[PDB]
């Protein structure tokens, strides 16, 4: 079937309609945030019925929104008049967009916004209740509301307010491997132990393992007792409160040695997921923390000589490898990854709440 969500304002006058709540962003392009507004004329008349986009990157508690105590700063606002129609937006109407019109009567009124591919992601920073003031974020915002003008105050009964994601996809480029990452250090030791380590791919998505290949020439007289891989996710908030994140989202100690005199080498696998993080504090998501269809933020993409203070929260992830040597120092490389969401992958209308 076809799933529709909407959500209807407090006064029951206002309902919106869309065919999903996340937008996936293909880098060149993001999908059109196609919708619907069923409206109610004898209930307005002189006043006109507006949609907003905003993108939005917020700082503070984030129960609060009050000035002097919370800092917003919008990244993109886009309005379009609904009602009445008019040009405001040549309407190649969407498939779904004609059958909601169809379903609905002659008061629903379609609203379409196409979301710039610069723009953030969005993102949530869970700071830990002994600082959820730092907490920040990137929201999407959908309002439609019934005014006379943009200029006027917005009603709560008159609006409703559905929070959308932009998500994160990039195929897997059919190319070189990912070039490997080496360290030589001498451990009071005339010949150097050499470590070398590479990922069998540059994309991962949400819940895929990564495995790592591990290459340890060791030409010292040490010996490596173990061996850690982690995958550590940097988070650097660039607007309002400078700051830099770091939390490991997977690990595996290994006690694997490598004598001395020797070559070692393995494949390891670990799969960073929030499922086993909810208690890690500074952590950078996708959603809020409380969503099923949350996960570990996505890398942000950084275009070539983008403004990426704008982006407000930088994300980003690499695979650590560490030996420890036995205290008869330790050794270790880091490899970046880019972390995405999962590929996308006419029939009867459902309605569903949109409230996640």
């Amino acid at each position: 079937g076809t799933r529709v969500f909407k959500k209807a304002s407090p006064n029951g006058k206002l309902t919106v309609y869309l065919g999903k709540r996340d937008f996936v962003d293909h880098i060149d392009l993001v999908e059109p945030v196609d919708g619907v507004v069923l409206v109610d004329p004898e209930y307005l008349k002189e006043r006109r019925v507006y949609v907003t986009l905003t993108c939005a990157f917020r700082y503070g508690r984030e129960d609060l929104d009050v000035l002097g105590l919370t800092f917003r700063k919008d990244l993109f606002v886009a309005n379009v008049q609904s009602f009445p129609p008019a040009p405001e937006d040549k309407k190649p109407l969407t498939r779904l967009q004609e059958r909601l019109i169809k379903k609905l009567g002659e008061h629903a009124y379609p609203f379409t916004f196409e979301i710039p591919p610069n723009l953030p992601c969005s993102v949530t920073l869970q700071p830990g209740p002994e600082d959820t003031g730092k907490a920040c974020g990137v929201d999407y915002e959908v309002k439609a509301f019934c005014a006379e003008n943009l200029e006027e105050k917005i009603h709560k009964r008159n609006s409703v307010r559905l929070v959308i994601r932009k998500v994160q996809y990039a195929p897997e480029r059919p190319g070189p491997q990912p070039t490997a990452e080496t360290t030589r250090q001498f451990l009071m030791s005339d010949k150097p132990l050499h470590l070398e380590a590479s990922l069998d791919k540059e994309i991962y998505y949400h819940g895929e393992p990564i495995s790592v290949n591990v290459h340890v020439t060791n030409n010292t007289n040490k010996t490596v007792k173990k061996i850690k891989i982690s995958v550590r996710q940097y988070a650097d908030i660039c607007l309002f409160n400078t700051a830099q994140y770091k939390c490991p989202v997977a690990m595996e100690e290994a006690d694997d040695t490598v004598a001395p005199s020797s070559t070692f080498c393995k494949v390891y696998t670990l799969t960073p997921f929030l499922a086993n993080n909810r208690e890690k504090r500074g952590l950078a998501l996708d959603g809020k923390l409380k969503h099923e269809d949350t996960n570990l933020a996505s890398s942000t993409l950084l275009r070539e000589g983008a403004n990426r203070e704008i982006l407000g929260i930088i994300v980003s992830y690499k695979v650590k490898v560490k030996l420890v040597v036995s205290r008869g120092s330790d050794v270790a490389v880091e490899l970046p990854f880019t972390l995405m969401h999962p590929k996308p992958k006419d029939d009867d209308i459902v309605f569903e709440d949109f409230a996640r």
